[PDB]
């Protein structure tokens, strides 16, 4: 039985490997079980400084959602974040504009909709619109990772074409695709 929360399944993985693209990561988070767990509820995270990886510094970028770890990593100095799990959306377009140090990855029912595959100093990019055929909890799942440095994650996600944009969190987050009432 998994836990149903409002929020996606969080995991952290550290190394003293260089993390330079999404291949990277991903084959970290392939070699082994993760470093810490989370509930990722709110899904705007950071800036800090110093590395990710260091000392309490993926507490304070993780903020309100570190209150959820499983533990305390140890040091590291690369380290990123694998989310997974469902986000209620109306049918129809939608773009991602993502402000994020180092490089990150966002798909939704399997299919890439925001990627930085490299290594960068805080960027904000907007990405191009995707659509949604049929409303309610569509499967998505995110990457990111810190190289050392700065670090900061926040995907803002826009249904009117880039008028406002909205965090994911817990009003649409869910952790099965079950509807929360946490
Ligand atoms: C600490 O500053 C940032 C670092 O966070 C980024 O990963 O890579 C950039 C270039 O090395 C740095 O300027
Ligand atoms: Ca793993
Ligand atoms: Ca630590
Ligand atoms: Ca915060
Ligand atoms: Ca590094
Ligand atoms: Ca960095």
């Amino acid at each position: 039985p998994d836990s149903l929360f409002a929020g996606l399944v969080g995991e952290y993985y550290g190394t003293n490997s260089q993390l330079n693209n999404i291949s990277d990561f991903r084959a970290l988070v392939d070699s082994k079980e993760a470093d810490a767990t989370f509930e990722a509820a709110n899904i705007s995270y950071g800036r800090g400084s110093s590395d990710v990886a260091k000392g309490t510094h993926l507490q304070e970028f993780l903020g309100s959602d570190a209150s959820t770890l499983s533990t305390d990593p140890g040091d590291n100095t690369d380290g990123g974040i694998y989310l997974q799990g469902y986000v209620y959306l109306e049918a129809g377009t939608y773009n991602f504009k993502v402000t994020a140090d180092d490089g990150y990855e966002i798909t939704i029912n399997g299919n890439p909709v925001a990627t930085v595959d490299n290594n960068q100093s805080v960027y904000t990019v907007t990405h191009a619109s995707f659509t949604i055929s049929e409303s309610g909890y569509q499967a998505i799942d995110m990457i990111w990772w810190d190289q050392g440095g700065d670090y900061v994650f926040q995907p803002t996600l826009s249904a009117d074409g880039g008028s406002t944009y909205f965090v994911l969190d817990s009003a649409i987050l869910s952790s099965t695709g079950e509807t929360p009432y946490t």
